RNA sequence: AACCCGGGGA
RNA sequence: AACCCCGGGC
């Protein structure tokens, strides 16, 4: 269970506004990439659980379990299917502020409760704390398909058609996040 | 039997989508049988079965009454969902063989109105002397007064509830008129 | 099936 | 929770 199946990628990163029939849960999925600055081999992994749970907290404890050398500098890229809840946003900020040897970027497929003010404040808290939050587009969806999906078996769908579909649906989501960031600068 | 005020509100709910918490909006049929000579009108309500829709049960219920076929009757049906094509065909065959009945159908919501076969069923009814219209403020009020139990007071304001149902009906009336173009 | 509102469906 | 597509949410 190291890499994701092509089916899991399609179903969980699905960024349509509404799940189609037959309905299935779009769970919280986190794909992370740890890239040391000195050029060591990057470490990759993913964690999945129900959206009500907190994959970001599991991600924090997974980073701590690696026993990283704090004299090195690390660039961390996180691909989320759902953007973080407000409590996880605060925990990520506190974690990154105490571990300044880590540089964290967050890419989200969907914006979790983006109409709710507390969830908006959580995303703004991350951006204001040197944790950039952006919406996944074609480059991010492609980078996730190449590095986190099992390619030994071909997918049932066309990978080029799926990535173009995900990028097309991302336009309205990127548009929504900029309206959130514009409202803070009032 | 009568409908509770809660059942009327929930089952005739004509919003585009059920709000949270979700509940099934199932097929409900309220009928009124009014003889021409002025006899006491007959009322009742019917719910789908696992194999018989409410319209088919309604057809069989009318036949079971042993109506005098030399009289004439006005029949009004308030439906929460508009008829499926199979029920539409059965209603037409029933009304053509029972010309002592005049049938009008009012629907709160249009059942699968984007499907061409379901549209043909509604047009078949209209073309077979069974006018199909969308329920508005008069129909919701007439159904509320004649089919709801008024012994127990509702938790909501009945006048406010009927205004909401009529407001939601405008987009549905609009949709049925687009269908009525051959 | 994260939530609401609005429009449409040859 | 009838379906699909689109737009928006101090
Ligand atoms: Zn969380
Ligand atoms: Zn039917």
């Amino acid at each position: 269970a190291a890499l994701l199946t092509a089916k899991t990628f399609s179903l969980q990163f699905n960024n349509k506004r509404r799940v189609n029939k037959p309905y299935y849960p779009r769970k919280a999925l986190l794909c992370y990439q740890l890239t040391p600055q000195n050029g060591s081999t990057p470490t990759r992994g993913h964690l999945i659980n129900k959206k009500e749970d907190h994959a970001e907290i599991r991600f924090i404890n997974e980073i701590k379990s690696m026993g990283l050398d704090e004299t090195q500098c690390y660039q961390v890229t996180c691909y989320l299917t759902w953007s973080p809840c407000p409590s996880c946003a605060g925990e990520l900020v506190d974690f990154i502020k105490a571990h300044r040897h880590l540089n964290l970027r967050i890419f989200a497929s969907r914006l979790y409760y983006h109409w709710h003010p507390n969830y908006q404040e959580g995303l703004l808290l991350l951006c204001g704390s040197q944790v950039p939050v952006e919406v996944m587009g074609l480059p991010e969806f492609t980078d996730c398909w190449e590095n986190f999906v099992d390619h030994k078996e071909p997918p049932s769908f066309n990978p080029s058609e799926k990535l173009k579909e995900l990028d097309k649906n991302s336009q309205a989501i990127k548009r929504r996040l900029e309206r959130i960031k514009s409202r803070s600068v009032d």
